[PDB]
């Protein structure tokens, strides 16, 4: 139980990542589309005393989009919230941005939605 | 990364102090102007470290959770957005700010706006 | 067949269109949830000749959440496409922009998707 | 409604032509200076029609999908904002371009901006 562990989201990228006691999200991504191979180094953070009521607890997380292996000349950031239980999620929107001349910056981002589960997909 | 490393303000008076690494880290702190919000907040993010040099911007993105050891707002936003150098030297952005809410109220969860960095110099 | 009818979506609000033939979008939108009762006034434009290669259709509509019953002083535009097919679908990402004062700007807009189907919830 | 009634233009070149109506209505024609785009759209919108008095901007949103008689790029973009009143009158909006994609594609289906509109007067 918890934010820290090996999620998936439904496009099939894998989302391993560690919460530290203190707000600090650490990882790595590895998307299943775009332009992009193998694992990318992500840091974020998240909302390390969250609400007792019920409610969900605040994260995000970058990554930009050069390792070893290819270099796309983006990010991404993804915003949403950990909702724990049986049946743990975390449901983001996010921002995918381009680097692009000052001229076509209107068509620099990307916005998209993802949802995370611990469930390995078969 | 010189550039964009540095003390910069958006167009709501806000404060964004940041050291960008050689290994493509971002790390510093943030303080706005508004919202449920008080003194200096963590943040951490990445940004392309070998960008185009062919007039391109250079992506980066960040994030902070609103709380510090003064306040908690159960809120993080994250700042996705291309620093484009030069003499006047902008961050130009887009965020998403999500709010920890009950299941049933996750539909309004989220605020979406954009920010305009400056950097002091 | 088509994106006339009656969708509901995730939230179980009730969207009922009618599709015209050079491109209008009209009809009415009930939502489950919000500062909201009854039925909306919407409108809005789709692609009436999409592509022929297996892409949706874009599409987008408006309700003002203002009708006889009450006044949200706001305003929702969704942005999407429809997929046809067996199980059709139209997949969508929203603004929800409410007036405020030019310094509250700021938090005037929030951001999330709707998927709606055909099927009634139960 | 005079107030959003008129022709206006946003930082990008583009033009705007609107009526309000008295019934909530907007109905007009866009024409982008950017994009896969030639001559004029047909828009239309709604508006909240009794606006708050208490300083408060009036809601407002329209759709144009990007096809016309010359041209069809698959796509529509929705603009959500604010009309804000007086001697410098500015619509100010967030929009959503999608395109028309394959499924496999439709995670990049959708761009997201910013435009602020002036009227010219
Ligand atoms: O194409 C790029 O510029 C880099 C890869 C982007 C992949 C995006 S990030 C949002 C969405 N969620 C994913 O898991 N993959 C895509
Ligand atoms: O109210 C909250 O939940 C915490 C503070 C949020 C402040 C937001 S972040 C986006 C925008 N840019 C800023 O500099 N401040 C606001
Ligand atoms: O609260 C308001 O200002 C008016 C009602 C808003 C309801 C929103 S629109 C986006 C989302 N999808 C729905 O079906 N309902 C909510
Ligand atoms: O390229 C397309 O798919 C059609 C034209 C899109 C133009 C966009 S709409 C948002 C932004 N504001 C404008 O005035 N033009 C661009």
């Amino acid at each position: 139980a918890g934010i820290t562990g090996t999620w998936y989201n439904q496009l099939g990228s894998t989302f391993i990542v560690t919460a530290g006691a203190d707000g600090a999200l650490t990882g790595t991504y590895e998307s299943a589309v775009g332009n992009a191979e193998s694992r990318y180094v992500l840091t974020g953070r998240y909302d390390s005393a969250p609400a007792t009521d019920g409610s969900g607890t605040a994260l995000g997380w970058t990554v930009a989009w050069k390792n070893n292996y290819r270099n796309a000349h983006s990010a991404t950031t993804w915003s949403g919230q950990y909702v724990g239980g049986a049946e743990a999620r975390i449901n983001t929107q996010w921002l995918l941005t381009s680097g692009t001349t000052e001229a076509n910056a209107w068509k620099s981002t990307l916005v998209g939605h993802d949802t995370f589960t611990k469930v390995k997909p078969s």
